[PDB]
């Protein structure tokens, strides 16, 4: 895979559990404009962010699905950069603990993005893939197990309490 250049984390918790934290190691020559607008949006360098937001979305045997602070439902979110940038590189392939952007369609990334928890060969070539997990796998599976309903929301809100660059 390709090379890691700078490591932000997510530390997790579900309603008073502590799930440990998640480290992730984003691919900073391979998709430099994408690993930069998660790496600030880690940090919350421009007042706005992950911090305290919540993985919306759960769906076993296929990923988890976060970064919509705005509306906490899957319809917000949104770069540094503004409301949307293009897609950097769309010829690396997804494989279990990527982390990669969500969009509606080419060039729409935002701020969503999803960690993927097996193979996902139908999303390749459409979802810039821009980084993975290199630590707290464990955590990422324990979320995926989570109780959900229709539309896959767990129940319990699984919080992203604290986020930045480690």
């Amino acid at each position: 895979e390709p090379e890691v250049t700078a490591k932000v984390y997510f530390d997790v918790m579900i309603d008073s559990e502590p799930l440990g934290r998640i480290t992730i190691g984003l691919f900073g020559k391979d998709a430099p404009l994408t690993t930069e607008n998660f790496r600030q949006l880690c940090t919350g360098e421009h007042g706005f962010g992950y911090k305290d937001s919540i993985f919306h979305r759960v769906i076993p045997n296929f990923m988890i699905q976060g970064g919509d602070f705005t509306n906490f439902d899957g319809t917000g979110g949104k770069s540094i950069y503004g409301e949307k940038f293009a897609d950097e590189n769309l010829k690396v392939k997804h494989f279990v603990g990527a982390a990669s952007m969500a969009n509606a369609g080419p060039n729409t990334n935002g701020s969503q993005f999803f960690i993927t928890t097996a193979p996902t060969p139908w999303l390749d070539g459409r979802h810039v893939v821009f980084g993975k997990v290199l630590d707290g796998m464990d955590v990422v599976l324990r979320i995926e197990k989570t109780k959900t309903n229709s539309h896959d929301r767990p129940v319990k809100p699984v919080k992203i309490v604290a986020s930045g660059e480690l």
